[PDB]
């Protein structure tokens, strides 16, 4: 499935990494041990988000109408996930906003296509996929 | 483990959801079926990120010095993950930037603590944890 089925937050992660001694201004591969760690951490944070969804689903199944406050733990974990995802991009010395803008361009464009009779989102004429490599090359040079 | 071990992107997701017919201005619980979907999608996108890390790790292990371009698929998947994470928060009608700011405050503050002899990050005096519930209540009211 897929989605169709003042400083920015990226800049905040740069501030954070400065604080913990952790980053490059241009795209730069990290040490293996650091990739490994990032992989684990993404793994863990996505697991916590999915667990909080499970709790809400169980409460809804029992018939509860959740309040705004009830959504806080999930919102907290989601933000934690943004943090470590932005963290990865910052660690890589990749401008997250530049890459995000290109991904957003392509997704928004795809959203403007027609739908199949069964409701599946189709691409519009002349749809242009996200060219993230082009963004990276641009940032590097 | 943990991290110690112009429109914003959140606003872009609101634009996207408008485009696909998908959102609330105040925190609002979603339908169960939609939570279920979001859970699956987070699951899948985090799996793809972790797979791209595996590929880079294998290349590094073989002795390669990765170029900036080599990082594009990982950067692309990371941005895809931001997209569906921001997507969740938007779906919930929760201002992602407000929640992120509070999580960032707490993380940056924790970073200012001393480290144990073994290098573990300790909290500073009077450290105040992220109060995401307070943010949610504020957004609701
Ligand atoms: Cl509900
Ligand atoms: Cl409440
Ligand atoms: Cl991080
Ligand atoms: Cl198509
Ligand atoms: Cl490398
Ligand atoms: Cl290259
Ligand atoms: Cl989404
Ligand atoms: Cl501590």
């Amino acid at each position: 499935i897929d989605p169709f089925t003042p400083p920015t937050n990226a800049e905040r992660l740069h501030e954070f990494h400065r604080a913990i001694g952790a980053t490059p201004e241009r795209p730069t591969p990290p040490p293996p041990e650091l990739l490994r760690l990032r992989q684990t951490l993404l793994d863990e944070e996505s697991a916590e988000v999915r667990a909080e969804i499970d709790h809400l689903l169980a409460r809804q199944a029992a018939g509860e109408a959740l309040s705004a406050g009830d959504l806080a733990p999930l919102a907290h974990e989601l933000a934690d996930l943004l943090y470590v995802t932005y963290g990865a991009l910052d660690q890589l010395g990749i401008d997250a906003d530049a890459v995000f803008a290109e991904v957003h361009r392509a997704n928004l464009s795809k959203a403007s296509g027609p739908r199949r009779a069964d409701g599946k989102q189709l691409k519009p004429e002349g749809w242009r996929p996200a060219d993230v490599r082009g963004v990276i090359e641009r940032l590097q040079h």
